[PDB]
């Protein structure tokens, strides 16, 4: 089988966040920008290593099909939480355990992706379960898969 229309719509939007020029391919330069936007600072060598890991046709760049392949499977029951754990840590700017509407809005922004109040209000509402108005690690994990 395959992902739904909306599912596709979500993978493409996250792909466009790496593809700054919008030409359809992710370069090491475009990946670096994203890393720097996250406070991190990798080297050309490391950047190319990250790309080579998913470059199925080995042309030095990543495309949507290449991007989706790596997405549609953590191919690991172990070490998948080690990524979700870091993802959550990226958003929880104050390691308080709870992700707020402001931390989410703050991060999404640094990634050249300005949201709307209504958009930000829906991403949180949908993930919030305990009704505290914030997304804890628990809620975060389930929202992923
Ligand atoms: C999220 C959480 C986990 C994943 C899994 C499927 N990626 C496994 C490969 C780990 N190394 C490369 C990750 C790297 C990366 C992603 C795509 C292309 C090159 C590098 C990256 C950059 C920015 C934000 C997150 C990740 C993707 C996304
Ligand atoms: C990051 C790119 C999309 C992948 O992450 C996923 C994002 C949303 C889902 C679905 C099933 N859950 C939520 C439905 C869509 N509502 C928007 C959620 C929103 C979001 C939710 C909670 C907190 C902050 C944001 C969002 C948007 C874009 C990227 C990440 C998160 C599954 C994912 O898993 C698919 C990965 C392959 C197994
Ligand atoms: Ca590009
Ligand atoms: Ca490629
Ligand atoms: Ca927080
Ligand atoms: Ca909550």
């Amino acid at each position: 089988d395959q992902l739904t229309e909306e599912q596709i719509a979500e993978f493409k939007e996250a792909f466009s966040l790496f593809d700054k020029d919008g030409d359809g391919t992710i370069t090491t330069k475009e990946l670096g920008t994203v890393m720097r936007s996250l406070g991190q600072n990798p080297t050309e060598a490391e950047l190319q290593d990250m790309i080579n890991e998913v470059d199925a046709d080995g042309n030095g760049t990543i495309d949507f099909p290449e991007f989706l392949t790596m997405m549609a499977r953590k191919m690991k029951d172990t070490d998948s939480e080690e990524e979700i754990r870091e993802a959550f840590r990226v958003f929880d700017k104050d390691g308080n355990g709870y992700i707020s509407a402001a931390e989410l809005r703050h991060v999404m922004t640094n990634l050249g992706e300005k949201l709307t109040d209504e958009e930000v209000d829906e991403m949180i509402r949908e993930a919030d379960i305990d009704g505290d108005g914030q997304v804890n690690y628990e809620e975060f994990v389930q929202m992923m898969t």
